[PDB]
Order: structure tokens, then sequence, then C-alpha cells
């Protein structure tokens, strides 16, 4: 916000700022920023911090696999809050570089929708977000070790967790100290 | 609206066994006509009621509260279509006495499966969309009964919206003759 | 609104039934039910429809349309003001060699509007609809009016406006009523 | 809203109909009705229209224009207030010789007013319709009125206020009524 | 709203009528119908009219106005609480002799008010119309207060509130009542 | 709306019948005691009919209900036409035991409170502690009415859940299905 | 949005011939699409261009305006879905460079039947839904030749929502590869 | 949106004599249009102007101002249809340089008449209406001259909307050739 | 809009001012500020004033007008599309025998519009003041095209709609500017 914005200058050092919602808008830059810091250099370490209620699935997935495909390791460092999409992106970095700050929170649930219209019709949108649920479900199971019935029952509500909890789950893998 | 010589006009066709349902079905439309009914036959078991349609549906829960009524009290309950019984409104004219189901000749009926909606988690959208299609196979599995046809043709038919004629809805089973003049 | 009885139940008595709004469902429901009351007191007397309206709903319109058709008396039916829509349809529909029309009243014809949003499935399921329901509407009126099916149709293409002395020579109605 | 009936049906007992609105299509249907019925109760007797009125639809004007022409009693109009528009066309529809205005009433006449929206072919058919009905409501009133159908069109170009002593002098009524 | 009839239909019956609200044409419409049916019923017998009134359509003002001065009884005005703008040219339209107002009534005078849109020669016609509806309202102030057209005119620029005492003054009414 | 002068629903309340047929407040609470009340007063032995058909609603507006039916002396039957949910399903269960019923496409639905709470975090936990409660004490009678174990119907009730007449019955919440 | 050392991080990467096609497909955005495919063939008429798209669909003809710049300029546009390709937007995710349309391992496609309104005369909704069924006979021709399924399995498959993983969208033939981490 | 280094992306294309409509005509964009058109028969009178049209349509007098401005000009003005020209833009689409006259394969045309609105006294109405009735009488006779076809058949080809592929469009007349890849 | 100056920018160095909206004051003080600028640059060489506006204030018009007089530079007025109302105006205020029209460019001319509300002395101020104001316009217009006041009068009454050959005609322009 002050001007270089601040947020630029972050990222001429391979800083990312997640700070809102996730939305479409947020995701194509977040994935911007991401291609042109490999592009910059393919062998140096990205940074993303993440303060963010969550927001679309689809473009949470737009910036994970983003950071999966690319060749720079994505740190992931969580302060403030990582909740819902938040919390699955902050379980997304590298295996060994994922931060919380101590008194960071995440929380994980369920995903959430609507459906309107014909019964047939709400067939169809009950079983694409329950297969997203079944999608997310497999890669947190794949990325913090726990088993997917144990992820489902612990995300059937809204599940809050301080940073040693995210830690202690496998959401990431230090609480950062001072 | 006008008045008799003191009842509104609706009452004094009550007076005759007579019904008229010409406006979408929600609980207080199905409470009033529900009270009919009870209301006849405890004037008299025996004479037939005549249910006039003129309904473009509504709640499907309120058209099983007339639903039932109508199977459950010992008068015949005809049903008359004038201008269109459409959803919940054909269901009703199909559920008339067996024989005793007529559309006038430009009355137009229209079948098509349920609709609805669901907000919130996962699970809650799960629940509401497995309740909607039972729901659906319920009304398919009475429809089937009452008009002959089977339960896979019904899940054809209504998958979409189906306009039928008088005369359509005759040869479908919906109604038993369509009411020429007198 | 006046009181004798409000004014309309005391016509009621007289066999007169005043159609003077848009016609919707509510409005046909009344209609016809006086229509029935009326046929209960007396199958021979004949009925008085006076018609005032923008027209409405063409399935509640058939409502009213079947019930006159259906009853055993006599319906006249009698255009003051305007009649335009389904009301002109209404009006064709009374009792042969007693549709009438004041003599400053109006009358007009056109086809059938409606609506459609939706997957284009939906879209066409819709227009189908309306489409025979406008050939529904055609047929019954050549009937009535001794017209063509295909000058109805060109006729109706557009708002069409008739006074009273061109919708007798239409057909429409058979006396210009005279003071 | 006094009861007595209320105020107007008690008026209506004694052959008076008030309009002292707007004229749309409700309140026509009303007048037409309160008039056909009091030709059912004496077909020779007066009836005595009091009108209050902004004006309103060209339509319902006409119903209620039609009807106080086709009924066999003389149907009296007496302006109170204001007859604009298509209320003051009709307390020109009164019975020759029994139309009236008090003498502070006003009336006014114009040119009818409308719109038009869609295709140019929907436009012109929509124009056609209004200038026909201009046409209609000018040959009546220069009818009514003794005034040539040329200078309705003048005198109803633009809003046009009368005094009752003007509307005398117009054709529009016949007398204004001074104190009993 | 209470029930006796309601309270003012029973007045009504002891020829009395309460004019307590804006004066529109329904008011109108209702005031000049009772009073009809007042003389009606008895042609001589004086008529109480009270009035508690912010004022008004003058339009509507005049349909009452004339018919107080047309028909035959006698109508006492007695003002309560405020006769404003139209409601004080009705007050001052009683009887003369029997225009009356309660000690702490409250009486204001001031012009029409109005509004014009549209071209230049429709907001001349406009204006035009409602300078000769002022000057309309002046002369018959003036004769009914026995104060000049100029005086009114001056006196009415802008709002002029007086009290019952100076109204009694100034000739909008007769006495102020006295308990 | 029609009229037998009673209307409709008056001319039912005379032979014992009271038509519950929207959602529960206080209004329609105050309601249906005042009729219970009535029909005790006017015979307190005979039966009252009391039909529902409720999507549910204000849980203290439902327990006015509710502890009247249970004061007063006459048995209420229940008869579940259309659905009877939440405070709708309870109020069936309510009816007096043998005499509760549906229709045979009448639907119940069960489910656990709902309500909102804002403000200080001290205010969010009595709010929270009082729908707790509140849950804690519609399970309880809940289990009472139907047999069921106090554990099954925090189950069956932590989400939406629809039963069939005749699976109301299984579970209890009614005596028998209502056939023609 | 982000500067770097000066453009915004957009123009940055479309300096490397990159177009990020990030929302919703409306006349603005397909001017915008069009405009810079026009730029980078002038720029060089050889070298490949790289369209990302997650984009939830949008208007069908502003689709085709883009659908068919990429097929009128002489590079091959290579095409990579990230995050939702959905409706106009699946439908240019199987426009690109046949052996270059890509998805990421969780992207999701779907497909379904073209949406719209029609309003006033029956004439004028007769012409309103011709129209759009001739969109939709038009949709389905190009799908079927850039995907290999015949036009009746494309009508069955987008009678309704249909979803797909990148996977199937592969198998489907909207795609040519699953693009796998590097 | 995008910079190209500084000129944006509408800016870049202009430098090239390339002008890009793809919005509704209202006066805003002919304003713009005009300008960019007078301003590259400044650069060059000889050379020719690309004009891409994707377009719903819009204002007739906001047309006309492109459409005489076109005419004026020194340069040929090519017009490539993308996507669809509708109501207004099909005008100006025909309106381009005699064999200049583009649409992509896909590319929608669209022809109807004028559409419009009036209020007020009888006499207003008649007055909006004559004008309206004239305007689509202008734009039916310059439509003739431009495809060939009679007045005739124009005024009934836009009673109600009319849509056209690409390659009916050319064998109407709006235009010379479907550009194909 | 289109950058680097924008498109408006660059044609203002060549000394070509584009009107192409509502006339209000933030576009008459935008446009007042070009030509006093240009006037600045050289006040011997012509400015180029495009005109497509369907009107606006007639006080910022009249900022416009009294600048073109005022300033040295012939300011010669080209109406593309529409010019109407106080839009007319401006195009007849051009250095004579440099207005322009292209061929299917428009013109119409009427009457002020306008409104007021309030006391009969305030609605009739407001009424002196736009029926001035049209005086005020008609004796320009008049001087401008040499057509007769009476003449301009009758023509404006209501919406005048001319195409470019009747406005050379009635003395608006000076030339259909031909391609
Ligand atoms: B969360 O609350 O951020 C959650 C992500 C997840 C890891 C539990 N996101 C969602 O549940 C979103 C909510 C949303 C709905 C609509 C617009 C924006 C956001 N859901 C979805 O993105 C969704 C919904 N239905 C189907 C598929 N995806
Ligand atoms: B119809 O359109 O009348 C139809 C009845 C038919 C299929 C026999 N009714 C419904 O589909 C209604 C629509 C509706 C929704 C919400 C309020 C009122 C009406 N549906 C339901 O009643 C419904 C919806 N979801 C689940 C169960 N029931
Ligand atoms: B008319 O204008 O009254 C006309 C009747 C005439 C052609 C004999 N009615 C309609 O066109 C109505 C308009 C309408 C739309 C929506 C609500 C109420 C009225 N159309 C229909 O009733 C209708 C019927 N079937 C399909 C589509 N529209
Ligand atoms: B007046 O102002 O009451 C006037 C009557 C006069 C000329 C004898 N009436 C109208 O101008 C009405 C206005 C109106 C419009 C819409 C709803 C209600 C009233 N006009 C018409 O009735 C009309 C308009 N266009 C065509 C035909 N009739
Ligand atoms: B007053 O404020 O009541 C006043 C009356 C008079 C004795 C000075 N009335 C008005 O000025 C009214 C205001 C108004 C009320 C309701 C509707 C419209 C206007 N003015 C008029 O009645 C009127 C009369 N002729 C022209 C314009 N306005
Ligand atoms: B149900 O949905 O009818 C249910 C009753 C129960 C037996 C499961 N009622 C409620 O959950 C209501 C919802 C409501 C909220 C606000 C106003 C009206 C109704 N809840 C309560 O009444 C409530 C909520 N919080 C505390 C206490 N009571
Ligand atoms: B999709 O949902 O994006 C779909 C494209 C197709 C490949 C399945 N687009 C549409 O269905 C759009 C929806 C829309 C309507 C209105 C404005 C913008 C977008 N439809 C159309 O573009 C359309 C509608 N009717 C006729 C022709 N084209
Ligand atoms: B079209 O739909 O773009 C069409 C152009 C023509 C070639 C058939 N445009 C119009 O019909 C416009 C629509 C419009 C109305 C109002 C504001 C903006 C656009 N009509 C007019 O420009 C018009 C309307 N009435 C009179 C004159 N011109
Ligand atoms: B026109 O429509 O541009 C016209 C000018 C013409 C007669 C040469 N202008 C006006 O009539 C404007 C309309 C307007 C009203 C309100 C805000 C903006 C524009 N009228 C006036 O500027 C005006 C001037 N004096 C008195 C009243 N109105």
């Amino acid at each position: 916000i002050p001007t270089y914005d601040i947020y630029s200058r972050l990222l001429k050092d391979r800083i990312i700022m997640l700070g809102s919602q996730i939305d479409d808008n947020v995701a194509n830059s977040i994935v911007s920023q991401l291609l042109f810091l490999q592009a910059q250099d393919s062998e140096k370490d990205i940074y993303l911090y993440i303060n963010s209620p969550g927001g679309s699935v689809t473009a949470g997935f737009a910036i994970y696999d983003t950071i999966q495909h690319i060749k720079p390791d994505v740190q992931t460092i969580c302060i403030g809050m990582a909740a819902s999409m938040g919390s699955f992106l902050l379980a997304a970095g590298a295996k060994g570089k994922r931060f919380a700050l101590p008194n960071a929170e995440v929380m994980i649930h369920q995903p959430l929708g609507g459906a309107q219209g014909q019964a047939t019709e709400i067939e169809i949108a009950a079983n694409h977000i329950l297969k997203t649920r079944e999608k997310l479900n497999r890669i947190l199971s794949e990325r913090t070790g726990q088993s997917i019935e144990k992820i489902q029952q612990d995300t059937d509500r809204d599940n809050f967790l301080t940073a040693a909890e995210a830690k202690e789950y496998g959401l990431i893998d230090e609480v950062m100290e001072p």
C-alpha cells in the first residue's frame, strides 16, 4: 500500500502475501507470481505467507497445483489464521517448510455450497460437492499422514486448531519461534 | 368476492359440496381444503364431493395433506380440472375418485419432477438431495398406481416440463373423461 | 364499493357478472364460481357477462371460456370500455347472436406473450408450448368469428385495435349496442 | 366512511353517484354497475353524477360514457372541485340542459397522454392508436359542446384551464349552479 | 375508532361533521356527501363542521366550500387545534356569525404551493394557473374577512400564524368560544 | 377462508378439532393454547383432536402448547398430515399415548434446535449454554415419549432426519399409521 | 496485482507470451484476449503462445471471438487449465493446438448445454429458441471435431452439468495430457 | 488491461492502425472511435485501417457518427467481425471498404429494425414515431446500397431479429469474405 | 481512453476539441479551458469543435457560446451523429461559413425545459426566468440562422428533427461535408 507498493517490494525477494479470501482473481494473481518467480530462478525457495479465511475450492486448487508443478520449493507460513481452503494451502507447502507463528490459528472443515432446481439437478450438485470433499480429504491425508477416515470425522464441523495442534496434526512442520 | 342471499360465493358453493382449488398449494391452502373435506364428510359421509382444480402446483407436503385426506374420507371426491393443473395440481387431479376425474376440453395438464434447493455443508446438501430424490420416488409410485403407467415411464416423462392437452391427459390415465358441454 | 349486498352482489342477483380487471387465476375462480352458481339457480335463463378487461393469463381465460361453453344457459357478452387480448377472446366466446359492444368500446387482438429462461432444452419446451397455445387460440377464434385461421394469424402478429363496428365486421361480436 | 349504509350507499338510495377520484377500470366498473342498478330500479327518474376527478383511463372513461348514453334515465352531471381530462369529458356527457358546475369549480381540457416502447413498427402502432383515440374524443366533444373539431384540437394542444363561467361559454356545461 | 355506529357516524346523527385530516379529493367527497345528506334530512337545521386540518388541495377545498354555500342549512365552523392553509379558508367559509375557534386553536394563512415541470410553455401555463388560483382565493377571503385583497396578498406572502383572538380581529372567525 | 356463522376452522372447533397448520410462534401458540383451554372448559373429559401440518418454529412457543396438552384433563389426539418437522414433530409425539397418528404419506422430520448469539464472549457463552440446555430438555422428553434412548435421540437429531409415517411408527413418534 | 522491475504481473507474463484468461468471458474480456493474441502474433508469428484458463465460462459469442482468433493466427496456442474450465471455458480449453492442451492434475472441467432467455411475443420466443438451438448445434459440432466424440454423445453428455476430472477430460479428448509436476 | 513498453494493449494496436470495437455503441464509444479514425488519417492518409467489430449494437446516431467518419476519411477502413455484429454493429460491419468487409468463420451477424420509446402527449408520441420511422427508412436505404438488396427485402428481413452465419452474411452482401485460417 | 496523451489530448495538439456528451458545468469548463488554451497557443489559427451531443444546461452552453465569440480564432463546428437542443445551438454558433454536418448527422431544435416548485410567487419567478431564457436563445438563433424570431418560436414549440440538408436550408450550418 505504501508506494513499488510494499507487496511488489516483497515479491522482489520471492515473498508472496496471501491476506484475503481466495477467489479466482486472487488465485490468478498468486499463480502468476509463482510462475514469474520460477522463471526468474528455478532453484531458489519461494515464501508464501497465508492469512486467509478460505474461499473457492477450484481457485485454491489453481494455487495448489501450481505450487506442486513448479520447480522451486514453496515455504508456507501461517500468520493470523489459515481457515478452510487457507489451511489446505498451508498444508500444501514443501514438506519440512510449512510453518505457523505461535498464536496463529488453523481451522479445517468440510466444503460448503448450494444447489437449486430440479431433483435431478440437486443430485448432480450433491454428487459434485461430495466428490470434491473426497478429493480434498485424499490430498489432506497424503499431506498430513492422517487417515482419510480421520480427516472426514475431524472436518464434519468447524475444527479450530492452535499452531501446536496443527503441527501435531501434520498440517505444518514447525511452530516458528522468535 | 361477491355475496349471495349471507355467504361469499365460495361458501355458497361449499354448501353444495363443491370445493374450489384455484391457487398455488401451500400449507394455508391445504389446511383450508382439508378442513372443508373433513367438514363435508361430517355433514354426509355418502354424497360425492366436487373438487375443482385450477392450480400451478406448490408444496409437495401440502399437496400430500390434501391427497391423504381425499383417500381417507368416505365420500368420493370427483376432480375437475379447469384452466390448468400443473405439478402438484395435476397430481391432485389424478388422485380423484376412479371414474370421476375430469378435465374441460381446453384445460391443460402439466407434469414434471419436484424442485427444491439445498445450501450449507456437503453433508447437509447430501441429506437434502436424498430427501428430494426419495420424494420423487414416492410421487412416481403413486402416479403409477393412479394412471396405470409404469414408474419408469413416469420418470422419463417428468424429467422436463411435460404439457398435455385434456385428451392427452385422458390417454395418459391422469383423468377418466374429457367433460363435454351439457 | 357501495352497499344496497355490495353493488356487484346485487347485480349477480339479476344474473349479471362484471369482469372488470386483468384475468388471473383468482379472477377466473370467482367468475367460474358465479357462472356455476347461476346455472344451479336457473339453468334456462340467460346470464350477462360485462367485459372491461386488458386480458391476462391464457389458462385462467380458458377456465372461464370452458365454463361458459359447458353450462346450459346462454352467456351474453357485453364489451364496455375495452376488451383486449384474453378479454376479446372471452367477448367472442359469448352465445352466438348475443355478443355485444357499446359504440365507443374498443377491442384489441394480438398473439400470446410469455417468457422462457434456462437451458436451450428448456427454452425449446417453453417455445413449443406457447406456439401450441397460439394455434389453439387461433383455431377457436376462427370458429367463433368465421375468419380463417390464416387471417387470424396475420391479424394478431402485432397489436390490432378495432372499433366496435370493426369488431362486428370481424365477427368478434354480433351487434353494436345502440342507446 | 361514515355509517347511516355507508354515506355513499345512502346517497345511491337517492339516485346520486359520487365520482371523486381518478378514473380507472375499478372506478368505471363500479360507476357502470351503479348506473345499471339505478336504471333497473326506475328507468324514468333522473340520476345525479357528481364529478370531482383529475381524469384517468380513456377506455375506463368510455365505459362510463357509453353507459350514460345507453340507459333510459337522464344523467345530470355536476362538477364540484375540478373536472380535468377524462373528468371534463364525462361532465360534458351529461344530459343536455342538465350539466352543471358550482361557481368555483374548475374544468381542464387537454389531449390524451400515453407511452410506447419497442420496435419502430410497435411505436407506429401505438402512435396511430393514441391519435385515433384523440380524434374520437375530439369528435364527441365537438358534438357535445357545439365547437368545431378544429377549435377543440387547438384548445387541447396544451393544458387548458377554464372557470365554471368559461366552461358554460364553451358548451361543456349548461349552467353554473348558484346558491339555493 | 370506538363504537356506540362508530363515533363519527354517531356525531353525524346530530348534524356534526368532523374534518380532522388533510383535505384531498377523498376527504372532500366524504364531507360533501355528508353535507348533502344532512340537507336532505332537514334543510332548516344548522350543521356543525369541526375543523382540525393542515390544509390540502385547493380544488378539493373548493368542492367543500361551494357545497357549504350551495345548501340551505347554515354551516357553523369550529376550529380546534389548527386550521391551516385550505383549512383556514374553510373556517372562514362558515355561516357569518357562526364561525368559531377554541381559545388555544391556531390559524395559519399563506399563499398556494405547487409545482411545474416540462417545456417553458408548460411551465408558463402552470404558473398562470396557480397565480389565477391565488387571485381567486384572495378575492373570496377578502369577501369573507372584510380585509382588502391587497392586505390579504401581503399577509399571505409567507406563513402567517394567528392566535384565535387574532383570527377574530382579522375576520376569519366571529367569536372565540369560551368554556 | 370459507364460512358455514362460522369460519371453517371455528366450525371444526365446535367438534373439538384444532388445526395447527403453520409455523409455531407466540401468536400461534397463544391461539392453540386458548383453544385447548376453551375445549377443556366445554367438556373436561372428551377427547380433543389436534391436526398438525407444521414446519416447526419457536421452542418456547412449542412448549406453551406442549405443557398445555399435558396439563388439561382431556386426551389430545395428534394427527400428522403433510409434514410434522422440528417442533411440529415434537408436538406430534406429545399427543396422548395410543392416540398419535400420521396419514400414510405424511412426513416427519426431527433435528436439533437452531439459534443465534451475538455480543461479548460472556454473552455468547450464556446463549450457548441456554440452547444446549434447551436441546437436552427436548431430547429427554422425546426419549420418554418414544421409548428410544437419549443417546439414540442425540444421534438421530444431529442433522435433519426425515421419516416416513411407517418409520415414525417404528421409531415411536406415533402409535399408528391412519389407513383409509 | 503486484508490479515487477515497470510491469504489473500480467503484463510481465505477456512479455513471455503468456495470456491469463482468469474470469468470466464477456465482450470486454474477449476484446483484451483477442488483442493480446494479435499483438503476440505480430511480435513473432512462429513462437508458441500459452493461454492459461481458469474460467467459469460466459458469453458464447465472446468465446467465439477468442476461438476464431486462436484458429486464425499462425502461432500454436497452448491451453492450460488451472482450477476450473467450465462451459465456454472448457470449450476454449479444447480449442488449443492439438497436442498442446493441458490441465493440471486437480483442475476441473465442466461441460453443459447453453443457457439463455427469451421474452415477448410467441413469434419472438420462437426466434430466440431457434437461435439458441442452432448455437448449441454449432458448439456440439466443433466440440465433436476437437474431441473425437460423436455429436450424439456430446449432446447426451451436455444435457445437464457434467463435471470431469483432468484425467477424465483427457479420456474425453478435451485435453491431450495431464501436466504432471516438473 | 495489459501494458506493452509504455502503451496499453489497445494503444499498441492503434500504433498499427487497428481499432477495436468491443462494446455497445454509445456517444462515448463513438467519440473515441471517431477520434482514433481522425488520428490514423492524420498519421497516414494512404494506409488501410482495420476495425474489428464485436458489438451488440447501440445508439443509431452514435453509430452514424462512426459511419460518416469512415466514409469521410481518405484511408480504406477494413471491417472484421469477430464474435457478433448485431444491430448497429452489423450496420457498421457493412460500412467497411467494399471488398474489405470480413467475418471470422463462427462469427454471427444479426440485423433488425430500430428500437425506441416515446412518452407524453399524443402529439409528442406522433413526433417520436415519425422520427424513428424516418430513421428506419434512412438505415434501410443505406443498407440496401451497401448490400445490394432491395429496400423492400431489407424491410422484410429486419421486421424481427434475423440471425445470420458468416456464410449467410456474405451471401447477403453484409460482408465480402469469410476469413479462413 | 487509448493511451501512452489520451486520444483526445493528441487531437487537442492539432486544435481539435471533441464534444461528445451532454453539456453540463463540468463539460463546459473543460471545453472553455481548451478554447482559452488554444487561443493562447496561437490566436490566428482555426479551432475545430466536433459536436455529438444531446444538449444540456443552458447556462453551461452559454459558457461555451460566449467563449467561442470572445476568442480571436475562428471556431469551426462539425456535427457528427446528433446535435440536439443546446448542442444544435452551439453548432449554429461556429464561425460563419465554417459550420458543418456530416451527411447522416441529425440536428434537433426545441424550446428549453425546466422545473419549478414552491409558492405561487416562486413558480412565477421561475416561469419568468425560463421564458426570458427562451427569448434570449431565440434572438441569438435568429441572428445566427437568418430566420425570424417568430419562425424560431414556432419551429421549437415541439421537438423538431432536421436532416443535415434541412439544417443547412434552415441556416444552422453552412455546408454538408461530403466525402
Ligand atoms: B472453505 O470454507 O474455504 C472451503 C474449502 C475447503 C478446503 C473446505 N470452501 C468452500 O467450501 C467453498 C465455498 C464457496 C462457495 C461458493 C463460492 C465461493 C466459495 N466451496 C466451493 O468452492 C465448492 C462448492 N460446491 C462445490 C464445489 N466447490
Ligand atoms: B410442483 O412444481 O408443483 C411440484 C410438485 C410435483 C413434482 C408433484 N412441487 C415442487 O417441486 C415443490 C416446489 C416448492 C419448493 C419450495 C416451496 C414450495 C414449493 N417442492 C417441494 O415441495 C419439495 C422440495 N424439496 C424437497 C421436498 N419437497
Ligand atoms: B393477453 O395479452 O391477455 C394474452 C391472451 C391472448 C393472446 C388470447 N395473454 C398472454 O399472452 C399471457 C400473458 C401473461 C404472461 C404471464 C402472466 C400472465 C399473463 N400468456 C400466457 O398466459 C401464456 C400461456 N402459455 C404460455 C405462455 N404464456
Ligand atoms: B386525462 O389526462 O385523463 C386523459 C383523457 C382526456 C384526453 C379525455 N387520459 C389520458 O390521456 C390517459 C392517461 C393514462 C395512461 C395510462 C394509464 C392511465 C391513464 N390515456 C389513455 O387512456 C390512453 C393512452 N394511450 C392510448 C389510449 N388511451
Ligand atoms: B394549503 O397549503 O393547503 C393551500 C391552500 C390555500 C388556501 C393557500 N393548498 C395548496 O397550496 C395546494 C398544495 C397541494 C396539495 C395537494 C396536492 C397538490 C397541491 N395547491 C393546490 O391545490 C394547487 C392548485 N392549483 C395549482 C397548483 N397547486
Ligand atoms: B425447529 O426447527 O422447529 C426447532 C425445534 C426443536 C424441537 C428441534 N426450533 C428451533 O430450533 C428454534 C428456531 C428459531 C430461532 C429463532 C426464532 C424462532 C425459531 N430455536 C429456538 O426456538 C431456540 C433457539 N435458541 C434457544 C432457544 N430456543
Ligand atoms: B456457459 O455456461 O458458459 C455457456 C457456453 C457453452 C459452451 C455451454 N454459455 C452460455 O450458455 C451463455 C450464457 C449467457 C447468457 C447471457 C449472457 C452471457 C452468457 N449463453 C449465450 O451466450 C447464448 C444464449 N442464448 C443464445 C446464444 N448464446
Ligand atoms: B440496435 O439494436 O443496436 C439498433 C440499431 C439499428 C441499426 C437497428 N439500435 C436502436 O434501435 C437504438 C436503441 C437505443 C435506444 C435508446 C438508447 C440507446 C440505444 N435506437 C435508437 O438509437 C433510436 C431510437 N429512437 C429514435 C431514434 N433512434
Ligand atoms: B436542451 O434540452 O439542451 C435545452 C437547450 C435549448 C432550448 C437550446 N436545455 C434545457 O432546456 C435545460 C434542461 C436542463 C434542466 C435541468 C438540468 C439540466 C438541463 N434547461 C435549462 O438549462 C434551464 C435554464 N433556465 C431555466 C430552466 N432550465
